[PDB]
């Protein structure tokens, strides 16, 4: 397998027996992709164990992969380990099963449904603010991941199940204790590297019902969901939307639970992390934070509560969120498996190769962005935004298999930022890491938790 | 596991995850051991996958391992893969099972038994000579491994089973076709490297009856042996010695067959290879070849047939054989597993570590041998031989688990050399590789087969 890119005349780091190139992950995924881009140019290939991965950076080729040939050739992501029934989660499902699930779930994420969820989201912005004020009146530095983590979970439990908890102050509530375990996978941890080198072990793990999603958590949520369903049946959240959908091919009961679980997984740590990065940037660029506070006060005088429509009115807020996601595209990479031999944009790609789009590297490419390391919201101004290629800037992916939750996530984050910035200004501590450094693990996160001073307005 | 030698303050090449140091075998075992000895000194540690291996070179420590603490601590070699019933072969057996087998088999290899086998061995020296003469009368270069391979097999089939074949001229005889498959393992081949990196797969292979000894061969020999046994029962070879032994704890029928098979394995390619190296050295040092021919003619005038006692009379023959085995110790390394935490000669060795004695590296160590790359039989002269440390010079190992076949092998080789040198002189071709280069694989063998001109005396 390790002779593939050599045979195709594609450059890339020379692989080692068994390992491929995984030893080059010692400084994390993003540094690897940046260094490869710099060394090899527009396309390169490497090996995750024995799995060939072809990295592409030409926006035309990216469009072909993510959009034009999504259904025919590049439909699925790569398998990553033993998943049991979570096989049915839309992010893991393949081919026609995926296409069916995306159809069934698409109406659930429309703006019309989002707009109806906003009062629920807004409520926990109030909770977030009350909790923040408690920490602002006692001038103690605040750990963002903790406070935005609780916010993220509060929005999840209410908008997905109508479970209303102040999780920051109720950490040992059984529901919170279980859902909080649905964190992102670290694909550079020993287990996932071992599976990468020994992928032939995954069926053995599956037959023994060993799953990368914690069984006690999925068991808890399966029986919780069944309780909720039959209390509702009979006598605004994602559960009810899905319950209504299978009220017709329609969603299996097991499929329903898989989606409830994956939505938590998809939105919990992702939202929290992006909010922490945004607040870090605002704290370290006071002028941006002030300008944003000025916009919010203009659109919503007298600390008026945010609404769906007023959120969409805030252009500078949009610019700040988009520029943070340029710097910190937490997915790092996008991937699709090539399901058949194809030739796209003049290049032959063999069946079975994983095609990868290195979002982080492209987001920080000097050839596409002036001073790419700098936080500059004007990049996304109404004037400049037309000049941004949607296949270079891909924090939510692109095409039919992009982030189905993108509108919700953006609304969720913006509602939080508005409420928080109406009430507080955030400033650096001396224990604030400046400049922020990224972890060298398999997740895009700060090396040390972001800690900030919170001051009442 | 990879932090062990670091923790003990023992030097050695820094291992890679999963692989340990096996990528350093790319130029073979012997080059690796030479380079480590040079770089790290008297002791060093490395990792075969996750298995720690401690290399030692102090003759006092070597004596402790191979002799003093053989029974208590360093009894067994390391496991190497799926072996099925060949588990019972004496070279593979462990602990009390080994100790029992060595006891049962020891009387079989006494000089008294050897002396009785010599007329049988001698017969195939005559066959070897007749076959060589056929190739000498038609001045075609001879490939040593082919001619000494056939000799080695002829001696094996007759001295182990009383099966009398001219294998050179009967290659498609079913017995020869099967026994010829019992070649030495190449532990650097893809299968054995894979097992080294994935040793957790060996039990899976065992439960499926996948064995590194070819099943069709062992099946053939098992049923051949059973035929022979019951033709002999009722109505001088190793089989009869073993048959007599179980005529008493006594050797199982399955144990008996395991030994018959392992003796072929142990003696077939080993004898052939050493004979080829010796003839290479004689051909490239005509003065040595002549002196040896002079000794043989003195001891056995008029091409007198060699006998057990006249062979032992030939001191220069002994020197030539011993010096070739110094240059080419085909086992390369000796190994023992440490079965309990011990401290020997001031050094702590943890349970489970493989202790390795790098025979090849010590045989070519400039600090023990003047001009170690040169073929100099006088090293082993009656005068100089006292100065040779038996823990530095170890072509047949040392101690209670040394080569049980050593006397036989030496007699076998000497009888062949005598008969051959009485009749022929061996000279280089232009297709003779000079200087000889060694293979970079996992076996100590010439890079290209040794080919020589054979001239009738
Ligand atoms: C700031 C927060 C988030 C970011 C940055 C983000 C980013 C992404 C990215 C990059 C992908 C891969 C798209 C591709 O491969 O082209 C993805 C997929 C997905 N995301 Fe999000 N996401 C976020 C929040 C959410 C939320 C709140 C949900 C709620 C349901 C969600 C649900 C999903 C699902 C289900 C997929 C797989 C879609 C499919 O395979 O059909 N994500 N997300
Ligand atoms: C020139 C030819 C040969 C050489 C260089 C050679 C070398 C060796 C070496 C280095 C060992 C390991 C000793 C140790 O670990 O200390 C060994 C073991 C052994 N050899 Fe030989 N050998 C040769 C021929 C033979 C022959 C003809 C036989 C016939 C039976 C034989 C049978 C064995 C057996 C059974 C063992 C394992 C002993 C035990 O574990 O108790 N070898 N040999």
């Amino acid at each position: 397998s390790h002779g593939l890119f050599k045979k195709l005349g594609i450059p890339g780091p020379t692989p080692l027996p068994f390992l491929g190139n995984i030893l080059s992950y010692h400084k994390g995924f993003c540094m690897f992709d940046m260094e490869c881009h710099k060394k090899y140019g527009k396309v390169w290939g490497f090996y995750d164990g024995q799995q060939p991965v072809l990295a592409i950076t030409d926006p035309d080729m990216i469009k072909t992969v993510l959009v034009k040939e999504c259904y025919s050739v590049f439909t699925n992501r790569r398998p990553f380990g033993p998943v049991g029934f979570m096989k049915s989660a839309i992010s893991i499902a393949e081919d026609e099963e995926w296409k069916r699930l995306r159809s069934l779930l698409s109406p659930t994420f429309t703006s019309g449904k989002l707009k109806e969820m906003v009062p629920i989201i807004a409520q926990y912005g109030d909770v977030l603010v009350r909790n923040l004020r408690r920490e602002a009146e006692t001038g103690k530095p605040v750990t963002l991941k903790d406070v935005f983590g609780a916010y993220s979970m509060d929005v999840i439990t209410s908008t997905s199940f109508g479970v209303n908890i102040d999780s920051l102050n109720n950490p040992q509530d059984p529901f919170v204790e279980n859902t909080k375990k649905l964190l992102r996978f670290d694909f550079l941890d020993p287990f996932f590297l071992s599976i990468t080198v020994f992928p032939f072990l995954i069926p053995i793990l599956e037959v023994l019902n060993i799953c990368v999603f914690p069984r006690e958590v999925t068991n808890f949520l399966r029986k919780s969901v069944k309780r909720m369903k039959e209390s509702r049946l009979e006598d605004v959240d994602f559960l009810q939307l899905m319950i209504d959908s299978q009220n017709s091919k329609a969603l299996s009961d097991l499929e329903l639970v898989a989606q409830s679980i994956i939505f938590i997984f998809a939105g919990y740590e992702t939202t929290s992390s992006v909010l922490s990065f945004i607040m870090y940037e605002l704290a370290t660029h006071p002028d941006v934070q002030q300008k944003l506070q000025e916009e919010i006060d203009a659109v919503l005088p007298n600390k008026a509560p945010p609404t769906y429509d007023t959120v969409l009115q805030m252009e500078y807020l949009d610019m700040v969120v988009n520029e943070t996601l340029r710097l910190f595209p937490i997915a790092m990479r996008l991937e699709r498996v090539c399901k058949k031999d194809v030739e796209i944009n003049g290049m032959f790609i063999p069946k079975g190769v994983v095609v990868m789009i290195p979002s982080y590297a492209l987001h920080r490419d000097p050839k596409y962005w002036t001073e790419p390391e700098k936080f500059l919201p004007e990049r996304f101004s109404k004037k400049n935004k037309d000049n941004i290629d949607p296949y270079i800037y891909t924090p939510f992916g692109s095409g039919p298999r992009n982030c189905i939750g993108m509108r919700f996530a953006l609304m969720n984050m913006k509602l939080a930022l508005i409420r928080v910035l109406q009430n507080f200004s955030f400033k650096p501590c001396k224990e604030t890491q400046i400049p922020l450094k990224l972890s060298l693990g398999g997740l895009l996160q700060p090396e040390k938790p972001v800690v900030l001073k919170v001051e009442s307005r």
